C-alpha cells in the first residue's frame, strides 16, 4: 500500500497515545545491589507500542524523562531511545516534549530531526506548533518545557512567577486560535501533589492546576512517576513512568494512556498498564530468628524486587543477599 497520513473528510475524532517518564538507561539501588532495568523497561516499552498498533492510535504524545541520565546517556540507552521513537513514528506522529535536559546535542537534533520529517516533531520551547494526526487531524500544541536560563535566573519569586503564569496566557490565547484540536504539553510538578510531589535532588517548577489553558482538548503532562488524574475540565493527566524506579513507587500503577477525543463530546481514557515487576518493602525491629523466617519466605516466590528495613543491629547478619536473589536492599 501506502505509508503516509490519511485524509478523511469532517473527521472529528481524534486518538491519542500519552506515555512519559522512561528513565530509559536507568540502573536502581547502585549503593546496595545495582539492577539493570533495562530489560524489564523494554518490556514495557514493547506492551506500549503493541496497544498502539492495536488501537491504531492517530498521535502519540512524549512527555517527561525518557532518558534517566541527565547530561550522559550512555550509548545503549540512546540506541533504545531511538529505537523507540522509530518504532512508534510506524505507527503515528509523535510529539515530544522534551524534559529538563542539559546537554545542548539535543536541541540541535530535534530542530533537525523536526525539519526534516512528518512524522516526529520536537516541542523545545514556549512556541506553538501545529501538527497533522495519522487521518489527516489537524492538531494545535500548546507547549510549556521547563524554562532554560529562568530557574537559573535567581529572579525573585514573584516574578519568576509571573513569567511561568504569562507564559501560560499566551498559550490559552494560541489555544483559541486553533483549527480542530489542541493539546497541552507541559513538564512540571502540579500544585499541592500527594505525595509524588516533594522530591528533592532536582530544581522544580510548581504550577496551579487551575492556569493550565482551560479551552484545550487535553493536557498531557510528564515529570511525575505515578499515574495521576490532576482534572477532567481540561482533562490533564501524568501517564506515570513505566517501571517501579524505586521503593517509593511500591504501590503506584504503572503505564500509558490512551484518550480518545471526539468534538462534540467529552473526552474519554483508558489507562494501559505495563504490568512491571512489583516492589515490596519489609518492615522489623531487629533482623532475628523471626524475621529471617518472615523474609526468606516472602521472598521466595515474589517475583519483583524487595527492600528490607530494620531499625536496629544485633549481631552478624546472614549473607542474605547471598540466599536471596531478590533481595536489593537492607539499606
Ligand atoms: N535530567 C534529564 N531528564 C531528561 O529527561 C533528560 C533528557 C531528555 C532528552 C530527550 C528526551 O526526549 C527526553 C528527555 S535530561
Ligand atoms: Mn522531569
Ligand atoms: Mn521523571
Amino acid at each position: 500500500i501506502h505509508h503516509h497520513h490519511h485524509h478523511v473528510i469532517n473527521l472529528k475524532e481524534l486518538k491519542i497515545l500519552h506515555t512519559s517518564d522512561w528513565h530509559l538507561g536507568v540502573t536502581s539501588w547502585t549503593s546496595s545491589r545495582p539492577v539493570d532495568r533495562r530489560e524489564e523497561l523494554k518490556k514495557a516499552l514493547d506492551k506500549v507500542v503493541e496497544e498502539a498498533e492495536k488501537r491504531e492510535v492517530d498521535l502519540i504524545l512524549l512527555t517527561g524523562d525518557l532518558l534517566h541520565s541527565r547530561n550522559n546517556p550512555s550509548v545503549v540507552a540512546l540506541h533504545d531511545l531511538l529505537d523507540y521513537l522509530k518504532r512508534m513514528m510506524r505507527t503515528a506522529p509523535v510529539v515530544v516534549l522534551p524534559g529538563n535536559h542539559d546537554w545542548k546535542g539535543l536541541k540541535l537534533f530535534g530542530n533537525f530531526v523536526t525539519s526534516i520529517s512528518s512524522d516526529i516533531t520536537f516541542v523545545m520551547s514556549f512556541e506553538p506548533v501545529d501538527v497533522e494526526a495519522k487521518r489527516g487531524q489537524k492538531v494545535r500544541i500548546l507547549p510549556f518545557p521547563y524554562p532554560d536560563e529562568s530557574e537559573a535566573l535567581r529572579k525573585n519569586e514573584g516574578d519568576f512567577r509571573f513569567f511561568l503564569e504569562s507564559r501560560l496566557n499566551k498559550l490559552y490565547e494560541e489555544a483559541l486560535k486553533k483549527e480542530d484540536f489542541a493539546i497541552f504539553m507541559g513538564h512540571f510538578t502540579v500544585e499541592g501533589l500527594a505525595g509524588y510531589a516533594g522530591i528533592e535532588q532536582g530544581r522544580e517548577i510548581i504550577i496551579n492546576r487551575a492556569l493550565i489553558p482551560s479551552v484545550v482538548d487535553y493536557a498531557a503532562l510528564g515529570h511525575i512517576h505515578s499515574f495521576r488524574e490532576i482534572q477532567k475540565q481540561p482533562l490533564t493527566i501524568y501517564p506515570g513512568s513505566l517501571i517501579r524506579i524505586d521503593f517509593g513507587e511500591e504501590a503506584d500503577e504503572k503505564g500509558a494512556v490512551f484518550v480518545e477525543l471526539k468534538r462534540g463530546e467529552p473526552p474519554r481514557y483508558e489507562r494501559i498498564d505495563a504490568s512491571p515487576l512489583p516492589l515490596k518493602t519489609l518492615y522489623y525491629k531487629k533482623i532475628d530468628t523471626s524475621a529471617l523466617k518472615s523474609i526468606r519466605d516472602f521472598c521466595r516466590n515474589f517475583p519483583g524486587y524487595v527492600r528490607v528495613v530494620y531499625e536496629e543491629d544485633s549481631g552478624i547478619l546472614p549473607d542474605l543477599m547471598g540466599e536471596i536473589d531478590n533481595l536489593v536492599k537492607i539499606e
